[PDB]
């Protein structure tokens, strides 16, 4: 058994491609538009989807946006140096919530960042975890 | 890079680990209180988390619940056999939706699980 992917809805899919691919470095795994559905999934991430979870992003054509709630957390990346993967992100004008530093209580050094539709994702840099 | 985890906040940790351990035979992996922000998280997953994703779960101690919105989708796991991971779940207790003409799944009919917090777990069959 694995975890295979979470799935994430979008109200822009290239806004959201642009965030995940450029400020991440994720790759684009693969992507699905259904005309008969009005849909697209897009699969991002840093290993192909038979080694690893992927992160699945949803677009629903005729949706223009979406309602979040405090029920879903994030999703966290492991980054070689938070500092430098918040500063890319500031570059590319998107938002940093927290700057790398420590974890308020313990030694692991910790970041946040949002892409396009406000879903919060947790950096955390390689060896602190 | 490798994404690390998706974390979920849960109403009731118990109940959450009951279903994800039983249910879906994850391993508790790791688990900490953290008494100053006042809540506990808990791991659970198929393989060590140096090598594989996991699932974070966040049991804030002053909540009794969360309010969900629409944009969070589900957390896709692969099984063995679907049939026999349903079945367990609804011996258990657990509501198991089932969708068909999926266009993304093929000719494949799709089981969802609901965990205690109403959040959707998608089984996909192994091969
Ligand atoms: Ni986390
Ligand atoms: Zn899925
Ligand atoms: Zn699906």
């Amino acid at each position: 058994m694995r975890i295979l992917h979470s799935m994430l809805r979008v109200a822009d899919l290239e806004a959201a491609l642009e965030f995940y691919t450029r400020a991440l470095d994720m790759r684009l795994l693969r992507r699905r538009d259904y005309p008969e559905g009005r849909f697209t999934l897009a699969f991002v991430g840093y290993q192909d989807e038979r080694a690893a979870a992927a992160l699945e992003l949803t677009h629903n054509w005729d949706r223009d946006g979406y309602t979040q709630g405090d029920g879903y957390g994030h999703l966290a990346i492991e980054v070689e140096d938070a500092a430098v993967t918040c500063a890319r992100a500031r570059a590319l004008g998107y938002r940093v919530t927290r700057e790398a530093g420590l974890m308020q209580h313990g030694r692991s050094v910790i970041a946040f960042l949002e892409d396009p539709d406000g879903y919060k994702v947790e950096l955390i840099q390689k060896g602190t975890q």
